[PDB]
């Protein structure tokens, strides 16, 4: 299998969206680099906050996009164009209304779910990345979801998130090492503490 060599975190830029659920991705690839000392830097020919190290063993790009999540497709698309990476290759972090808080999973392939950061991708690049599906929870009703995705969690459930997050922090060396059925595995097993 390809090594995931670009790890993509959605969400929205400034300080009024870095804790809400809808930058669930933020969450993992700034914590992601930060642990790996990579340094996250404005990228303004691709839209977006990017970054490049060694992550056990291989180098791997990190991408924020800085577009408004609607519009990710503007950083990712040529960012991945122009460092002439595939799809197979790319990993997005991503929240995920269909989960509840503390349940996360590694996904191959579909579509974006009705997720409209993924809405703006997957046209673009297909559907064949690997994306990193970060349970955020549902409000109950339809109405409520834009509320929802860009309000900030509770304590007790940005815990479990947190505890998500750190448990798939700690697989992405089997990702950039290839082994994605071994990381699907493991990751898609976490149940909170």
């Amino acid at each position: 299998m390809s090594n995931i060599s670009l790890i993509v975190g959605l969400g929205n830029p400034g300080s009024e969206y870095a804790q809400t659920r809808h930058n669930a991705g933020f969450w993992f690839v700034e914590q992601l680099a930060d642990k790996y000392g990579i340094t996250l830097k404005n990228d303004p020919k691709f839209h977006g906050i990017s970054g490049r190290g060694n992550i056990e063993g291989h180098d791997v790009r990190l991408l924020l996009p800085m577009t408004y999540m609607n519009r990710s497709g503007q950083s990712v698309v040529p960012f991945s164009k122009f460092y002439q990476i595939a799809p197979e290759a790319i990993l997005i972090a991503h929240d995920e209304l269909d989960m509840n808080p503390g349940v996360i999973r590694l996904k191959t392939g579909g579509g974006h779910g009705g997720h409209n950061g993924l809405r703006d991708i997957v046209p673009h690049i297909g559907p064949n990345f690997h994306r990193l599906r970060i349970g955020i929870g549902h409000p109950g009703s339809k109405e409520r979801v834009s509320g929802h995705v860009l309000g900030k969690a509770p304590s007790n459930e940005q815990s479990l998130m947190d505890g998500a997050i750190d448990h798939a922090l700690s697989k992405v060396k089997l990702l950039v090492q290839g082994q994605v059925p071994q990381a699907m595995n493991q990751i898609n097993a976490y149940k909170p503490a």
